[PDB]
């Protein structure tokens, strides 16, 4: 039994709201606790693939409190793993993305996509790799950051060394297929395809078929026979295809 | 994204620890407020149909807690119908069933029995009908206590007026299926159909065909003609099934 019907999503939320109330105490704390990990863990699982659960994060400050987190612990790379992670998941929601448009928050992740431990750049890439996305209209800062971190985008990941876990769980690759075509910004692309290839080679039991069962063959032999691409988006996604 | 496969199970027996906390925190402080009572409800439907919260709930002191939350807020009846509809959805799993087996904690349900309310009393009555239902062997505690709850379920039922609204939500009826072959312990069916009565009389558009669905006809109908029932048993098994019936 439960309390009256329609009832389980309040609840969720209210979870939600009492999580970033932890997060705000541990901060306050100066306290970088297990249970604070284990706190952000619980946020970032509850986002994703919620823009409702997203939405209440946005709308319960989260946005500002995280880059309080962000800035309290300056060298736990745990803990940047994980505020990015969620703030990867806010920003693969459309209608969030103008709440993301703000310049305290572009320039910390900015920062953090120079990080040179991809655990916490993939994460910083993610964010910047989907607000570019849409780009053009949507960009309501610099139009100069857009076009400079379109670039640095692109050069990170060139970068990185293959991980050692798995940095990273996706229960869909959906939210990645409409970066995929974005042929006029590579990075977006670029960011896509190392994402794809990266779970896949990893763990392919899972991912493998995933990719497949959800027409992402469709996209990648899109992005090869779409021969006026970016060369380094091109070696992956034809690296992906060879590979299936 | 997320952190990595199969971790929604430590994130969300996170969560009951840290909703526990917050129940112990607003009972330190005797503050009844909006959180305390969000947190109940939390708790009340997290353990719906989840033997995995349940047995966290109790491995975590859930059950000590919750006593002291029903001894420091003793007139609060939201509280308390919160607090037992929880401790309901644990009565209902029967691994959990000697966990339950604790005097002091069955003391207070029987308490709460008598309560003037029926949001409140109902759920007493359901932790109990659940309990008499393992049988008299898994029964732990005093046979004449074990006794005494049958015929004060039997006769509380009989007291109850119709509630205002719905007093609480299901997904399944299979929890009360066990429940309907206790010709035995009739007070034990009697809270079963009363309260699959209560919410077909209040919600028929989901019950009347969820009740349906899952087999709960021929349940009834082995009510109705099983000639050694206990009347009032009896009777609503038939009005059930006359409303169920359209």
């Amino acid at each position: 039994g439960y309390i009256n019907v329609g009832a389980q999503l309040g609840t969720e939320l209210f979870i939600v709201r009492q999580l970033l109330q932890i997060v705000k105490q541990k901060t306050n704390q100066n306290s970088v606790d297990t249970t604070l990990k284990f706190t952000l863990s619980a946020l970032w699982n509850l986002t994703d693939e919620s823009p409702t659960t997203c939405r209440h994060f946005i709308e319960n400050q989260g946005l500002e409190l995280f880059m309080r987190v962000l800035e309290s612990f300056p060298t736990e790379s745990s803990i940047q793993q994980k505020v990015l992670g969620l703030l990867n998941n806010i920003a693969e929601v459309q209608e969030l993305h103008s709440e993301l448009m703000w310049k305290d928050f572009i320039d910390h992740i900015s920062s953090l996509l120079h990080s040179v431990e991809v655990e916490v750049s993939y994460f910083a890439a993610g964010i910047i790799a989907h607000l570019i996305s849409r780009g053009e209209q949507a960009w309501t800062l610099s139009r100069s950051q857009r076009n400079s971190l379109l670039d640095d985008l692109h050069s990170a990941i060139l970068k990185w060394p293959t991980p050692e876990c798995e940095m990273v769980a996706y229960r869909s690759f959906n939210p990645f297929f409409p970066l995929l075509g974005c042929f006029t910004t590579p990075g977006v692309q670029l960011w896509a395809v190392w994402a794809m290839q990266h779970v896949c080679s990893k763990n392919p039991s899972r991912y493998c078929s995933m990719l497949i069962e959800e027409g992402g063959l469709q996209h990648l032999y899109n992005i090869k026979d779409h021969e006026h691409t970016d060369p380094h988006v091109q070696q992956i996604a034809v690296a992906i295809l060879d590979s299936l």
